[PDB]
């Protein structure tokens, strides 16, 4: 309400402290009004002296904040012109190089980068202009409010004697700067095409939140409703219309991956909504284009659509109304549709989003030959917690290639055959390597980062933490195969195994609480066990995260060990399936604090 | 982009012609720019005289439109001043009467009515201010556009010489007016409470469409999705899970009403959406409070929720999980929930809407005594199209009270008993009166209107129209009972019956095309077979309405005749079911044109 929430919505995520503290002056004026001693206990001289002293303190605070505004604006303007001169020099160099093939491609990439730089400079200039306008509006509003409450005209005199003569308000150099940038872009860059110049230099109202179209919200609601009703009917159909002829392992073992993917997309949508609400400049961190970024609603829509596809495919797998090929087409059809959706080459269905995502995925998969950005290793750590999809895909390809009789029906082939359990076994080695692929990719990425930076800490320690999983999985496999062979010394390999269990968790957990989040700092001060500046209002969120992460790390390591070792022949698959949709929740809660730590400590 | 859509959304409907014809100015300037031939083709003298003559014509047109705007503003200000004087006199009289029981209640209703009058006055003055500001903005906008396209500075000089001195902008009496009204409201009425004074006089941004919350759209989507999935599963369950041993009539004949009502609500939501989009001032016509009106989204939400309840009740009726009572609680429970939803006495679940609708329904059901508004007889005619709900309700009461053995099970009592078919008969004759109730109410309303106005040409004939249903139903009942008795002269009563068929349709259809819509106008002729002015862009809508209404009138009259005559033992309920959900569509298509015609002629 009023200018208060307007300013609060128009806060720049970077310079939040530099803005006028409308709330502070608001509450201190109400504090002035609230005291109000008894009407007849003392002379009106005391009341007027109280009014005068509080007015003097109000003027002192206003002058202090005004001086801070002047200094901040002058400094900002200083680097504004210095950056303008630097970009003008670069533009002149590029133009004179062009005026006088590989050279043409270099000029093309340079001018495109220059256009992007001019775009961000124009955003900076308009941000400064909005800064000045918001400060002026806040000053006029607070002075009017004060003149109203104190029923005096002193606020107007203070404003006219201070504000309209303030250097920040009197300086119009920002307008000449933006006009010169616009003219340069129109003339030198666009060759007189003013329309294209503006179209590239548009600035959508980022300050006014985001005008989400009603159609997107309606579609999200429709998809959510259809998904929940399909889920309910799936539960009822599974409970009632299922008979007993086979233990239904393959169906869950195949659809667990789709369930994990859908849950991950939903949680990432919640994650980005919280990121936007908290004020963390995530778009800058991911070097995304500020013109076009995906809000949470699109992620919710995509998650709902994939959930619909998965649920209908699984329900068709149960019921199987009528066909010629009985049941082993639905999972294949669903996965084919998903993979084709991901690689759609037309300019439809978020073409830029899919292109950028697949480019990032190719970069992260070929990481040993690429640099390290924040969008790269974050996706690598995202994939590190989703080894279950790779496991399920390998199991599905094994089942459909070797075990399943392709030209047959039903799909409950006898388990008494020797070929039953070919990849329910582990001596093939096709389980340890698949599980360790994410760890290997992440570790080699960290090693390349260290080599590029030439700085041992913290990259070597990080590489060790990523490499502990190698020992974990390999020794679990050794124990499993030696138990299969029934050797006398096999039990010995159990002992140190448990040791390497602990040296994993208590290790990585520490890495999760010192460098990833920067908590437990020596300068906690008033906030025991926490950090000085926390964006989220409540510390109970931090407490629940710190109490859940310790359990979830043990859960993840034990679940990956049992998945790759396949002991406990009955309950092993059940424990793996039940523990799978918990590490994803851990990965969801981890991102909040990871980025709120990175945003403050840029580093 | 430009201010085109800005004004097109911000133009007040009832003064749309008075605003700037900015679009015409755009297109004429674009035509002027495009018509210029090549430089080499024509001499520069011809080019310059072209610019000179078109500039002169542009200035002439702008002078004409500004003169019209000044005259309009002067007249508006004069009537605003006279209205202000009148309301000041009324306030003075009220306050001096108050200063010097029934008298207190009269004073209370006077002060509330005066508060409403001041609200309307403040809204009108703010509308005038918005008009003036938009006109000034449009002038400066088109002038700078002309200056940029003609690369001349003549526009600025013309603006400062004409627009700056223009009487509409120079007259600042509007601000003194609003300040005086605000001061009077704060002091005389609110007794110094400025906060309550402005909150009662707050004006939401009606010009900027409507900021619909995203939560409402999400809820609408969720309800629509759940409804469509429940509909599909109900269709499949009815096709497969239902057998045929005792027919399904005693179920559809009770569950038709919920579908009818839900369809009516959905179509009414469509009506209000189209009404808002086309610009027809429907809120003024219904004397609704302009600050609190229901957009289409709320109607869609209510329709979806009722659809969910009805579909769930029907689905539970099919499968019928059994604890004690087999099947005859679901319809009663659903109807009880609906009626309790309508009569909720708390302040939740649309507190104002339900109270207003209940008051209107009571007023229309006490038609012979209370007066006539617009919403009154509009709702009367709206209910005249839904006699099927009353038919189904009385049939439900008849079945549950007499035929149904409530202390039994199943719900498929044999039809071989003598009492069976009594409720399928008409010996009591209740069908005729139940069907003829809406006609009687509408006739009484028209008779009261005629008596009050003492003018027979537009009222007495209106009453005479609604008496044909009486003769139709009575003659149908006579034919049915004489056929049941098998008298020799029975067939004779058929003959005139068919006659009174035609004298119904060809009569009321004419009434639907002359006074209800104002079509076929002799004074017209700009558009063949249409009126002088239309609001919807396409005449094909009028053509399809005029081609469908002729069929629908015959359909409605034959369906009511067959419903109340109890003939065609096999196809009777079938024809009733297939014809019922289309008369509501006829009412839906009728409302649009009825209100666009009532908006202009003002009968
Ligand atoms: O792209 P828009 O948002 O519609 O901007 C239009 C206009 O473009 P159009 O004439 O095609 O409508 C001008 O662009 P050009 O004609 O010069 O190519 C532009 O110019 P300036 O910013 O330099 O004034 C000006 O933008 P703005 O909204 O900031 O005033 C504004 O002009 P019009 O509303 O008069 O058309
Ligand atoms: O919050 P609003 O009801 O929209 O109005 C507030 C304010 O009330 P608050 O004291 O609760 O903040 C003033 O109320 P009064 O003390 O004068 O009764 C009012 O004053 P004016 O309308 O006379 O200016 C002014 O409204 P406006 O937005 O038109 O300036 C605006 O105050 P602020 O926006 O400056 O905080």
């Amino acid at each position: 309400m009023k200018f208060a929430e307007h300013l609060s919505a128009h806060i720049t995520p970077e310079w939040r402290k530099q803005y006028i503290q409308y709330e502070a002056f608001k509450d201190m004026l109400y504090s002035a009004q609230d005291q109000a001693p008894s009407v007849e206990v003392t002379d009106e001289d005391t009341v007027k002296r109280y009014f005068a002293k509080f007015e003097e303190k109000f003027f002192q605070t206003c002058e202090k904040e005004l001086a801070k505004i002047n200094t901040f604006y002058s400094e900002k303007l200083a680097e504004a012109q210095r950056r303008f001169a630097t970009l003008q020099n670069e533009l002149q160099s590029s133009l004179d190089a062009q005026k006088e093939s590989h050279e043409e491609r270099v000029q093309h990439r340079n001018i495109k980068d220059l256009k992007l730089a001019f775009s961000e400079f124009y955003l900076s200039l308009i941000l400064l202009q909005n800064y000045q306008n918001l400060n002026f509006t806040g000053f006029r509003k607070i002075l009017k409010k004060h003149d109203k409450i104190l029923e005096t005209s002193r606020g107007a005199d203070w404003r006219v004697a201070h504000v309209e003569v303030a250097p920040f308000y009197t300086c119009k150099k920002i307008n000449q700067l933006i006009s010169e940038t616009e003219a340069v872009v129109t003339n030198e860059l666009e060759d007189g095409d003013r329309q294209k110049a503006m179209k590239r230099l548009r600035v959508p109202p980022l300050g006014a939140a985001q005008p989400a179209p009603a159609w997107t919200t309606f579609r999200v609601g429709l998809f959510c409703g259809i998904f929940i009703v399909l889920n309910i009917t799936l539960v009822l159909a599974a409970v009632f219309k299922l008979e007993t002829d086979r233990s239904i392992w393959p169906l869950i073992r195949i659809y667990r991956g789709g369930f994990l993917l859908i849950e991950f997309l939903f949680l990432l949508g919640i994650n980005t909504y919280g990121w936007r609400q908290a004020g963390v400049n995530h778009v800058l961190i991911f070097e995304l284009n500020p013109r076009s970024n995906l809000s949470h609603q699109h992620l919710f829509e995509i998650a709902g659509f994939l959930g619909i596809l998965w649920c209908l495919s699984l329900l068709a797998c149960f019921f199987a109304p009528i066909s010629v090929i009985p049941t082993y087409v639905y999972p294949l059809a669903l996965y084919g549709f998903m993979v084709f959706f991901l690689i759609n080459p037309t300019k439809t269905f978020y073409y830029k989003s899919r292109f950028w995502l697949l480019k990032l995925l190719f970069r992260v998969f070929t990481a040993p030959f690429h640099k390290v950005g924040f969008a790269d290793f974050w996706l690598a750590d995202q994939l590190n917690s989703l080894s279950v999809i790779l496991m399920d895909l390998e199991y599905m390809i094994c089942f459909y290639s070797l075990e399943l009789k392709w030209d047959e029906s039903k799909g409950l082939l006898p388990n008494n055959s020797e070929e039953s359990g070919i990849c329910h076994k582990y001596t093939y080695g096709v389980r340890a390597i698949v599980q360790c692929i994410p760890a290997w990719l992440r570790f080699i990425q960290c090693l390349r980062r260290y080599r590029d930076t030439k700085r041992a800490f913290p990259h070597l320690v990080n590489a060790g933490k990523y490499s502990t999983t190698f020992f974990m999985v390999t020794f679990a496999a050794l124990y499993s195969t030696h138990k299969e062979r029934g050797h006398s010394d096999t039990m010995v390999f159990f002992y140190l195994w448990i040791v390497f269990y602990i040296i994993s968790s208590c290790y990585t957990l520490i890495w999760d609480l010192k460098m990833d989040w920067g908590l437990f700092d020596k300068n906690a001060g008033e906030n025991t066990f926490l950090r000085e500046e926390i964006v989220y209002p409540q510390k109970a969120y931090y407490y629940c995260a710190i109490i859940e992460d310790v359990i979830l790390r043990f859960a993840w390591t034990i679940q990956i060990s049992i998945t790759s070792t396949t002991l406990l022949p009955h309950s092993g698959d059940i424990i793996a399936t039940v523990f799978a949709p918990l590490e994803v929740f851990r990965r969801f809660v981890w991102n909040f604090f990871r980025l709120e730590n990175e945003h403050l400590n840029n580093c």
